């Protein structure tokens, strides 16, 4: 679980407010138009999303998609290099 935490956060270091305006961009049929809105910091986008059952400490595929069809790999790769790292540390 814990591991997810900073690789939410390791995204979240790289999360600019406006890369978040680019996978919002991406997620707005996904993700709520009012809440797409509140969307001002990496950790509240995560935040919304586990409050709505978008994001479990598991599941990634939600925010994986968006990194890739979003044109910043740097936080996909984090997510994926994270899903890989820890498999083979667990």
């Amino acid at each position: 679980m814990a591991e997810y935490g900073t690789l939410l956060q390791d995204l979240t270091n790289n999360i600019t407010l406006e890369d978040l305006e680019q996978l919002k961009s991406a997620c707005k049929e996904d993700i709520p138009s009012e809440k797409s809105e509140e969307i001002t910091t990496g950790s509240a986008w995560f935040s919304f999303l586990e409050s709505h059952n978008k994001l479990d400490k598991d599941n990634l595929s939600y925010i994986e998609h968006i990194f890739e069809i979003s044109r910043r790999p740097d936080l996909l790769t984090m997510v994926v290099d994270y899903r890989t790292r820890v498999l083979k540390i667990s």
